[PDB]
């Protein structure tokens, strides 16, 4: 659902579980990776992401983030290996930040938060015939997390960044063609996985999350041009989209797997 949620002090994410019962599930999502816990699974089979040139469409300001959209009307763009049982095709990708530089990912490591965490959300296209059919499977949906810090200067990120602007009031969009995704990942294709949830309503429990070890590296300028977005509309007062984010939730006892030893 898409109603009464956001992440003001009246409708953030301390309120969600009233509308969406499921937020206070057995395996909710975001969570602290304590990574001395990680378990080291040398049986899976080596992660994936085949992400083509121009799959994109548009990116789009909907008022809980900046999105981009792809076509996922076949099977080019897709990830697979890892602890995914087959191809997942990639849907749309979008990042969470913060009002400041010590927090804005959703997910954490060891305590620790990242500004920003991008998400590449995928969806088992192959035996579902819909995202919304894939997202109330406990297998439908994939999401891979990559972590933001700041450091030198993202040269794809700088198109993104660019676009900005143009989409900084909620509701508005634009053509965002050949943006290549493989451009937002780090060398390192290491990860942890475990299964989880969306992190946004209706926070289903139909996600197998691959958040990867290694993050990439944006300027602190681009960070700020995130921040320059907008929760809301052209008309409305402004109130800058920042700490677009969920906390940790509860373990509860699910295990959080390695693709590496550290
Ligand atoms: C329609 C759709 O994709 N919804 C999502 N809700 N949460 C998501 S996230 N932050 O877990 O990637 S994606
Ligand atoms: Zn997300």
């Amino acid at each position: 659902g898409h109603h009464g949620w956001g992440y003001g002090q009246d409708d953030g994410p301390s309120h969600w579980h009233k509308l969406y019962p499921i937020a206070q599930g057995d395996r909710q999502s975001p969570i602290n990776i304590i990574s001395s816990q990680a378990v080291y699974s040398p049986s899976l089979q080596p992660l994936e992401l085949s992400y083509e040139a121009c799959m994109s469409l548009s990116i789009t300001n909907n008022g809980h983030s900046v999105q981009v959209d792809f076509n996922d009307s076949d099977d080019r763009t897709v990830v697979t290996g890892g602890p995914l049982e087959g191809p997942y095709r990639l849907k749309q990708f979008h990042f969470h930040w913060g009002k400041k530089h010590d927090v804005g990912s959703e997910h954490t490591v060891d305590g620790k938060s990242f500004p920003s965490e991008l998400h590449l959300v995928h969806w088992n296209a192959k035996k579902y015939s819909t995202f919304g059919e894939a997202a109330s499977a406990p297998d439908g949906l994939a999401v891979v997390g990559v972590f933001l810090e700041t450091g030198d200067e993202h040269p794809s990120m700088n198109r993104l960044t660019d676009a900005l602007y143009m989409v900084r009031f909620k509701g508005t969009k634009a053509q965002f063609s050949c943006f290549n995704p493989k451009s937002l990942l780090p060398a390192s294709r290491h990860y942890w996985t475990y299964p989880g949830s969306l992190t946004t309503p209706p926070l289903s429990e139909s996600v197998t999350w691959i958040v990867l070890r290694e993050p990439i590296s944006i300027s602190e300028r681009q960070m700020g041009k995130f921040r320059s977005l907008l929760f809301t509309s052209e008309d409305d007062e402004r109130i800058h989209m920042v700490n677009n984010f969920r906390p940790p939730q509860p373990l509860k006892g699910r295990v959080v797997k390695a693709s590496f030893r550290a």
